[PDB]
Formats: C-alpha cells, structure tokens, sequence
C-alpha cells in the first residue's frame, strides 16, 4: 500500500520517518516544491530503512501519489519574519488551494489527513476544496493531547494508559477541552476511581495536568523552534488505521454539521477511523462547563474560518 | 527475565510456543514428572525460535525455577478429580515457591477459579500473588463480537465476563462501554440496534465456546496459551493493566473469602487493586450466585 | 491477504497459530475433511487473537481458499497397525491426488506449500499433480535443520545466529548433509572465524552439534510422539516471504532438473523464495564428501518417487 | 536499560526519536549544554510514544546518566573546529563513565574515524568499549542497492564498506556473498552481470549519498539515527552481531594505532572480535592509504 505526503520540511519528512520505522506501509511519497528537499529527506530516510523495515521512501511528484490510500497534507511555507498569523494563514489556504485538486487528481480515492497548522482550520479548508463527503477529509486535530492526557492520567493513577478513557475536544489550541467529567477508567468514572484509593485528583494535580498538556507544544517550540517529532508518530498511527480499516476512535478534526449550537465547523470530537476516513461520531457526556468550553471553541474556531472564507 | 510452567501437556506447552513466538520472556522452564515429555516440547518449540524470537526454552527441574517471576501452574490431572489436582497442587505449590519465592503463580489448571483458591490457600502468600486465568479469554470473546456487531475495534469495546469461569459465567451487558458511551445507545448510532437475539447470539459465540472446541478435538489450549501469555507479559513489564482474571477476593456481593473473575490490576506483584463495574439487579444475583457454589466448592475440598 | 491450510492436524494447525501470533496474515482458512476437527482448532486458535494480532482464523472448504496466495499442505492420514511406511505413502500420495487439483480449482495462483512426511517425495507428488511450474511448489524441505545448525554454531562461537551462514542440503532426515567445508560466519570460512575466536571446532564439537542436528526429530518423537511447534512456524515464516514477495533465501524442497547428474527430483537446496515460489537456486561450495552424500542423496529420492509412481 | 545521548541536535534527537519508535530502550536520557532545546526534543518525543512503545524520553544531567549500558556521542558543535570538538570530549567522556562505568560509549561525532580515537585514549578503557558509528550506513546502503540489483532480500547480501568514513571509503566487491557464495557468481545465477558500469552506478550510489542529503536539506540525520539506534540494541541484548563500526585497531595493513571500521563482533560490552575479511590488492593498498591519513590525523590532534 502507498501512502502519500504533500509538504517535506520538518512534519512531513518526521512522518515519514515514523512511517518507515514503524513499516506502516510498502510505499510512502514525498511530494514538495522543492524537488530536491523532498529527494533530500526520502534518501536520508531510506538509508535508516535497512535498521528497521523494508519500505520503500521516495520523493515524487503529485502523479506519483497514484492508488495512495492516505495522503497526508503537512504543506504550507516557512513563515517569515514579522508575517503575521493571519498572513500565514491566508498563504496556506493558497498552498492548499493547490495541492487538494492536484493529489486529488492522482489520487482520487484518498483520504486526505490533514496536518499543517492551525489544523482545524487547514481541515476545513481542505474540506471545502476536495469537494468529498465530508469523512473523507481528516485533520489529526488534537490527537496528541488526548494520549497526552492519558498518559498524565495513567501515571497520577498507577494503571495501564490503555487503561485510561479520556478526551481533549475541540480547538487544537488554547481553547482544547480536557472532559474530566466523563473520562473513565477500565470503564468506570476516573475522578472516582482515584479517589476510592490514594487520593483524588487535587486541585494542584488536575492543573498541574492540565498545564502538562495545555502548554507542551509552547514548551518545544520555545526551546527547539517548531513541533514535529510527536505528530510525526500521531500521524502515523492514523495513516495506520485508515490502511487497515481499523474503525478505531480517535479524537481528529472533521468537519461537522453542527456542535453545541455551533454550525458547520471542524474541530476535534471522538470519530471511528477506517478506510473511508471517519464514518461516525462518539459524542461523549460533556458537564456544563464542558460543554460551554466547547461551544466556545467551536465559536473560536468558525470565526476563524470566516476570515479566510471556508 | 524467566518464566516457569509446570505441566507440559498441551496447555502448558501451547503456552510456551505462545511466550516464544510473541517473544515474552528469554527464558521459558518447562517442568513434569514426565521428563521427557517436557523436553521433547522444549526442543520442538526451540526449533520454532529462530522464526520469531530469541527465547531460550528448556526442560527443567523445581529448582530450575530459581528467580522466576512468574510461574505457570498447568499441572492437572467430580470433585473427586477436583480432589485429585488439589492433592496434585499441594505438591506442585510448596516446590515451586521453594526454588521462587518471589514468583506470581499463574493458574490455568480447571476448574480455574477453585484451583486458584487452593493455590491461594496452599501458598501462604497474600492474595493478590497468585492469580488465576479465569475469565480473560471469554470477555475478550465477547468484546470480539461486540466489536464485529458495531462495526467498531475491539480496544473501543470494554465489556465484561465476570464470575465463575464456565457455564455460570456473567456476562455484564448492562454497564458496557463503547468510545466511553453506554453500549446500547452506541448500538443505535450505528444503525445497528441491539436485538434480544442479537443479544442472545452472541451469548452463544462466549459461553458455548470451550464445548464447541472439546466435542471437535477433545481440550482446548491455544486460546489460553496465548491468554496465558499476555498475562505473563503484563506480570513481567509490571503493566498494571485490567484483566478480568481470577482471584482470592475477601467479599464479592455479600458472599466471602470466594476466588472468582473480576476485572483487576495487574501488575508485577500480580493483582494490585479492583475496577469493579456497575451491575444490573439481574447481573449482580447471577454472580452472587456464582460466587456462592464456588464458596462451598472450595469448602467441601477444605480450602 | 488470504492464507489456506489443508489439513488441520497437530502440523497443520500450530501453523495456523503461528500465522496468526506472528500476525502474518489477515485471514487464515483450515481446511479438513474432519470439518469438526478443524472447527475445533480454528476457534481455539480465534481465541488467541485477541492477545496478538487481528487475524480471521475459520475452518472452511476448498471452495473458501478462493483468492489465497499460498496454501499449506498438511494434508494426511494416521498410519494403522501394521502398516508399512510405504503402504503410508501410497495412501498419502492418494490423499494429494484429491487435495491438490481442489486446492488449485479455487486458488489458481497459490503457491503450494507442502509439510507432510517424507516432505521431500511428497513435494515431488505436489508437483507432477499440479501441473504448474516447479517454482510454485515448494517442501518446507530442511529449514528446520539449517536453522538448528546455525544456532548451534552461533552458541558454540559466541555470535549471532543471523552472522552465520550454514546449510543443510538434500533430503530432510538422516540422509541430509550438514555443509561444513563452505558454511561461513560474517562472511568469512566458519574454520579461520573460529580459530580467530579461540574456539577451535574439535571434530568432536562437530558430532556434539552434528547429533544436536541430526537427531532432533527422533528425539522429539521419542518424547511426545510428534513433532509440529518447529515447522508450524518455519511454515509460517515461509508464508511471510511469499506474501512479502522477500526473495530470501532459504533451503526447502523442489523439483529439480538435476542436482550431481540425478534428474528430475525434490529435495532442499538454497532457494530464492518470493511471491511465485522459488525463483533461483543458489549453489554453495561442496567438498567431494558432501559432494557425494549429496549425490546419493537425491538418488534414492528419485528412486523411492518413480518407485512410487512420480 | 537505559541509554545516554550527549548532545541533543539533529543526530541525537534523531537518535532518541528512533530508539523510542522502535522500542529499543525503557530509559532513553538526552544531554545538553542547552538544555532547554534537549528538553523541548525530548517533551516532543514524548507525545510520540503513546503510538509506539512505553519509553522514557527526557532531558538530564551528566547525573542521570547512572546506569547506562550505552552513551551516545553526537556533540559535534556548530563552526579547528576538530581541536575545538577534541576539547568537548574531553570534558564528555569523564563524566560519563563517571555515571555509567560499564557503559560502551558510542561516538556519532564527525569525523567519527578520528573522533572514536579521541574518545578511546581518553576513556582508559578497554579498546572494544569506544565504538564509532564509521561505515554502518554505508555497507548497509551497498547491500540494499545490491540486493535491488539481483533481485533478492538484503538479508542474504554480505558485503562491507571499510576504512574512513567519507570519501575514500572502501566497497568490498572482491569477497562480497550472497546466499554464501561470491557476489559475482551469483549475479550470474541470477542473469544479472555486475559489468563495470553496473558497479559505478552503484558505487555512486553508496559514496556520493550523503553529499545528495547535504545538499537538498543540509544536514543528514534521519539515517545516523536508526543506525546508532540498532548499534545500540545491538549492545543492549548483547547481539554479538557483526557491523562495520570505527573502533581503536593496533594494525591495519601495517598502519598502527588507529581507528577506523572493519566488520567486528558488537556486544554487550562494545566489540568483541574482529571479522577481517578477503582484500583484492586495490581494496588492501586502499585501505592501506586510508589507514595511514587517519592515523597521521589522529597523531597529529594529539591522539
């Protein structure tokens, strides 16, 4: 099986790396611009596949994504000094403008994974220039949150992650929901469970979590310049289950007809990810102020996709 | 790191081949009265390594069991045979925390939830130490099915069967999870309403399994060898993670001192703590129950 | 990918299971005359799953293999009371006479893969009922063996078994040939590596390990009355490098036009294994000794097969 | 197990990020002056293994290296420049053996042939316990565009580059085997003729690959990071495997003291064993020279 991906600096060569080591698919594609960073990365790329496993990573061109199941978009540019968000954002919207009908074109049955930030927005975008059911376009959204999250979790606890049930909704940002409130534990209430035992989630832990996953992409990007390791894996892991039809949940930006109020945005809620991209939503309790964070940023996140007219 | 089974039949040895190609454990020590049994098992299975992984498996004696952190009791023979494998463990236990004080005792021998009482009592340890396979391979099952049913990975699935490994088993449809959603109403959004007969089907496909396999090949080992296992690799990576196995518990539903199914932490020191599930008025009398026969099982055999 | 087993004994069936821990392929199908035979061992094995891979294991007919890329053969009946191993295979070579033409019906492109005893006859029995390429029909042959006499040889120099390249050729049992004077270790002659480790290789290291070989299956048969966990997974590895399309290479039987002037007989050489079978032999240095164990060895296959009737 | 990296840019992130994917070790422990670049590296690799395996990945002291089986060197800083990098090390390797005495250490540090010398003199250990990353890539590389050529697995190919890391590295064609017999025979075999463009295309293909990466991307550390990390796997499970690594060799073709790569035994311990193989007069007198300049260049930085 093929996968593709459209964009080569830093994200896009990362998920190929974790593409390879991990032997997701026979065959990724790097596709970019600039032909010869693209080249760059695949070779340095393939020289690290005979310690791992036989796959095959080439650069290419959008014809080259031909019979791609999944083509990950990790396009876009390198800001530059002084340009704003809005600016870059607006830059984007027209790199994808041009990259959607072009992998499209080879691709026609692709799912399209989304990855340039801001996601959700680059989500919709995409979303509303494939021209596809809306499943068939997915952003990985707040995926690393949520296992973030988790993880943070599990430890507090001393269980299994996989033990642990529990989401961050929404906005991949500042606004990102952490629902406390309905997260469980081998299928039982969390907070409960904790304190039936050691102790329950204190106010200084449930912060100190919060702020562990809330600030973790400020935390690298203040010390190494950018994020790409940990969604380089994420996306993997989604390419993953949309080759093998696995029908897994994962909390992925789609675009949805409408959440608490709020009509036609993307955001991240819990979907089942198979072959055709999600075919299905797992909408969890929300308590009050759950839900309210929630519609607030799918507020945020509509009118930012108003701006840029998608 | 190694780990002991003894009882080289075709559910200890099935599990051996389970450790060695899913790559548990380096170091997998067969022992059995009969010797030779158990090394002939050891080599064909030592073939087998080098088209998986680099695990050492070999025939040994108690003693070879030394620093073996976990230890799988395989060893069995009405209650008359219950009286037999209880004799046989009040050999097998003594000698193998002899040579591994330290080692979890898994146990498989049937039926598993008495057995692991027996061992539990026999063993002096405390009681999250010795753990039994109980009903891990059923609730899977029926997750498995759940999972093809929804339309939806089994790992989004969590589902239980709790009690008495066997005929009496409980099945916990009421408080089944889904994407962290009530089963039921996941079922519907799915377009795919659970039906009584639907419900009563898959009832079916998990308890009638084990029959279904010995009226075709006479026992049953290559679902609890790889049950087995996993089990192992959570003692050993001390995973922590929820199973519902079988073990000494001090009340389930007002019946006491009663080893049963129920779903636990599992961790290097064996169990480590209870996730117990919400049941319905139905759910709960039918593991009381549950919980009852076995109490007097265990107590007609003086355990 | 689809993988059919005819067969569903103790070999047949620990293949099925090592196909489905190693995660080999997506669906396993046993087939057995004994349909409640191989039920039985297709739901045990179904079991297992859940702790490894996502495997569809189900019993079947021959009409389910529809679509397999290889199919394991190992097909066959109990030796009665009094019976000759040679009245064993007449029966046998009838059991293939029905299996193979159904096998081939249903999955035209498989590659054949057979396991029952004497591996070496039997194979040559696949092939002249099959009426494909000699490519497409291959014997597990002597992969057991070579695999036994490299970790025995890996144990005694104190290196990895992947380093040390030794082959056991011609006919799988006591008349097969360890190959001591060409067998090298990290690409050097076995006898300087060696030396050069201060570990000398007395001959009486070389009947320590000739025996460890050699008399392997006797043992194993002495103890538990048969052997299956070994070949049921080197069957499955070699079902991984035909649907891989690997090109590795391995030592299993086939149809050979002539090995030392004997023609037209199966036996185990070094073969390139890949997605049609056996695509090229590769012939290692042989000492005028193994040179002529090898000779007479396929000249009593050849024998006992046109004997037979092949 | 745990395993150090000092130095926390491109390669040693890389390095780290391919140990976690691949589930190589539970500790995996990043060094830097910055420390907050090692912490940030670190904090994003994290969030990359709840896909992958349960591995540890964090920022730490020369402290928390305690323990360590393997210490990776990639602390080449940012343009002399040798003498420059000669300094760091010398501040490195004390305080890494001070907190992991049995650790092999591991130098990824360009120009690794003279840098692995280094770090040897100043190590006080044993020669086998300095290992550089030298040819690792490029003998793999030569494999993998043999192994395309003739159209069989990499697995089977043995062939080596040797001697100087770079440009005038040597491609063993002369003794190189497939399937254990000679490379050229083989191809016969195969129908596939190793003619003398064949073998400059592929040479090409081996020498010129990293110019290519500089070139397109600036750096090259995708490929140094899964190959350091199978180096270390390798030293963790004690492999006992045979890479073609830089390590301290008292004579080479007669040259002596000097470092450079040749196929040797990798344990648990670093190299325990050198593989010397068949040499055509070309390759020897090659390798020969190339002896000479590192031993010259070693001499000269004072080592």
């Amino acid at each position: 099986m093929k996968v593709g991906i459209v964009g080569s600096g830093m994200v896009g060569s990362a998920t190929a790396y974790a593409l390879a080591l991990l032997g997701v698919a026979r065959e990724v594609v790097l596709v970019d611009l600039d032909r010869k960073l693209a080249q760059a990365h695949a070779e340095d790329i393939l020289h690290a596949t005979p310690f791992a496993h036989p796959v095959w990573v080439r650069a290419g061109s959008y014809g080259d994504l031909e019979g791609a199941r999944a083509v990950v978009l990790a396009a876009g540019v390198a800001q530059r000094p002084g340009e704003t968000r809005l600016q870059l954002l607006d830059r984007n919207a027209q790199v994808f403008a041009q990259v959607v009908p072009r992998v499209l074109e080879a691709a026609p049955e692709a799912v399209l994974l989304v990855a340039t930030n801001p996601v959700d927005v680059m989500t919709q975008v995409a979303y509303r220039l494939s021209g596809l059911p809306p499943g068939r376009v997915v952003g990985s959204g707040t995926i690393l949150d949520t296992a973030r999250f988790r993880a943070l979790l599990a430890e507090y606890l001393r269980v299994a992650p996989q033990s642990v049930h529990a989401y961050v909704l929404g906005e991949h940002g500042d606004s990102e929901v952490l629902v406390w409130s309905s997260a469980q534990v081998g299928g039982v209430p969390l907070l409960e469970f904790a304190e039936a035992r050691g102790r329950a989630l204190s106010p200084e832990d449930r912060a100190r979590i919060d702020e562990g996953v809330r600030r973790a992409a400020y935390r690298i990007i203040e010390g190494k310049g950018a994020t790409y390791y940990g969604i380089g894996a994420g996306l993997a892991r989604l390419v993953r289950a949309i080759l093998t039809d696995e029908k897994g949940v994962y909390t992925v930006s789609a675009f949805t007809p409408e959440v608490e109020g709020v009509l036609e945005v993307s955001l991240s809620l819990p979907r089942i990810l198979g072959a055709g991209g999600v075919e299905g939503t797992v909408y969890p309790s929300l308590s009050p102020e759950e839900r309210e964070a929630l519609r607030r940023s799918a507020e945020i996140l509509k009118e930012a996709a108003f701006a840029l007219g998608f």
